[PDB]
């Protein structure tokens, strides 16, 4: 997150770190056995880290559970990142409590202007690189479709939206994707891609989760 603020420990109880000997992607717990992330974060050897704040120190509240199955949406396209969504089943269920909680899936899509919170342990710098120890937060609004498509003409499908700061300075970045965009207590987006960060007139592009609720529930009911 470029231009964000320290969240505060365990204030975003649904946020997970995907780990393979270091942090590389975010995710969201949507029930005790399933995590929603980005299809682009897929790799084998994923360990899901729950209840985290300082990703480099064991502080209490953490649950480390291995991924059992990662189910990349079958129409994921890595060149366009269309349908950038992935389901991870936990090898074992998490203990839900105040610090480890699931986030609701939406029943309707959200409108332009809705404010949302985006979080992650990704890069903090637009130029260069600096990875935080603790979880960063950013309040950002969903932008209109027209503003999104004129910023990335030809690259925005119906499964994407642009949340942020056309001014620059505030945006999500590398290592944040796979993580949550929560608006009014509903997981509305997954951090997916953008042109640099916190780049002026290049807002962040996000997977539109409301388009995927039936698929998540059917895929979860059969696995
Ligand atoms: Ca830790």
């Amino acid at each position: 997150i470029v231009g964000g603020y320290t969240c505060g420990a365990n204030t975003v109880p649904y946020q997970v770190s995907l780990n393979s000997g270091y942090h590389f992607c975010g995710g969201s717990l949507i029930n005790s056995q399933w995590v929603v992330s980005a299809a682009h974060c897929y790799k084998s050897g994923i360990q899901v880290r729950l209840g985290e704040d300082n990703i480099n120190v064991v502080e209490g509240n953490e649950q480390f559970i291995s991924a059992s199955k990662s189910i990349v949406h079958p129409s994921y396209n890595s060149n366009t990142l269309n349908n950038d969504i992935m389901l991870i089943k936990l090898k074992s269920a998490a203990s839900l409590n105040s610090r480890v909680a699931s986030i609701s899936l939406p029943t309707s899509c959200a409108s332009a202007g809705t404010q949302c919170l985006i979080s992650g342990w990704g890069n903090t710098k637009s130029s260069g690189t600096s990875y935080p120890d603790v979880l960063k937060c950013l309040k950002a609004p969903i932008l209109s479709d027209s503003s999104c498509k004129s910023a990335y003409p030809g690259q925005i499908t119906s499964n994407m939206f642009c949340a942020g700061y056309l001014e620059g300075g505030k945006d999500s970045c590398q290592g944040d994707s796979g993580g949550p965009v929560v608006c009014s207590g509903k997981l509305q987006g997954i951090v997916s891609w953008g042109s640099g960060c916190a780049q002026k007139n290049k807002p962040g592009v996000y997977t539109k989760v409301c388009n995927y609720v039936s698929w998540i529930k059917q895929t979860i009911a059969s696995n």
